[PDB]
């Protein structure tokens, strides 16, 4: 499960989560799972606006946000429309071929073997899943 | 500062906060300030619904709530209308006299000496505050 804002993965939202995101925005260091947790506003990309929303939440000053909620994801569902199908395959293929970069927040769903790399193995697994040759993704 | 759901007052919302509130609902023990923090849904009373909302939040399953937000308190402003006047005084007097009980969440605003009791001392102190004899409630 991915908890929005829970950058260190410990299940609770704290100033350490914020510190890790702030450091990442200076020098990238977050895993795919952390990038999914870091996309506080849900627009797919991890940036200083996400950081700001997390700051306002932690200081008690925030409006309504998804911080603390479990993020809805399905492995292989890269566009997060609730189905794994050939449009998900296209997104990962273009990513691998250099003709379209996956959003920061969708890398976790694309990483079908959970090794924090997007490569041919992920594509093949999604291909097998779509065509019914495997019942689930290994992750 | 009162932060909603932050029962232990450490500035963050965690499983410890839930444990303290659950313990209180079994055997009452929260301070007035903790009661203010525990009224998650803002309805004035601290009960199992507040606990349930905190539980859902900590499991990542909650809807929209005020958990984590600061709730601004003005000492002596019992009706939360932004001024301290005779109407706040009446609310504390009735409470003391047993002719109307303050909500759990307003006890912190009424407690002029911070001893987690509302008694004749809180009445005298708000009187002095309203009439300007004391510059601020202790
Ligand atoms: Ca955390
Ligand atoms: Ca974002
Ligand atoms: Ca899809
Ligand atoms: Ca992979
Ligand atoms: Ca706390
Ligand atoms: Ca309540
Ligand atoms: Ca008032
Ligand atoms: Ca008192």
């Amino acid at each position: 499960s991915v908890k929005i804002g829970d950058i260190d993965g410990n299940g609770e939202i704290s100033s350490i989560d914020y510190a890790i995101l702030k450091s990442h925005l200076i020098n990238s260091n977050l895993t795919f799972k952390q990038l999914a947790a870091a996309d506080v506003d849900g627009n797919g990309y991890v940036n200083s606006i996400d950081l700001a929303i997390l700051q306002m939440y932690l200081l008690g000053k925030g409006g309504t946000s998804d911080i603390g909620k479990n993020r809805i994801y399905t492995y292989g569902d890269i566009d997060n429309n609730g189905i794994v199908d050939e449009n998900d395959y296209i997104l990962i293929c273009n990513h691998i071929n250099g003709t379209g970069q996956l959003s920061d927040a969708s890398l976790f769903a694309a990483d079908a073997d959970g090794n924090n790399v997007i490569d041919q193995t992920d594509r093949i697994l999604i291909e097998k899943y779509i065509t019914g040759r495997i019942t689930h993704l290994p992750v």
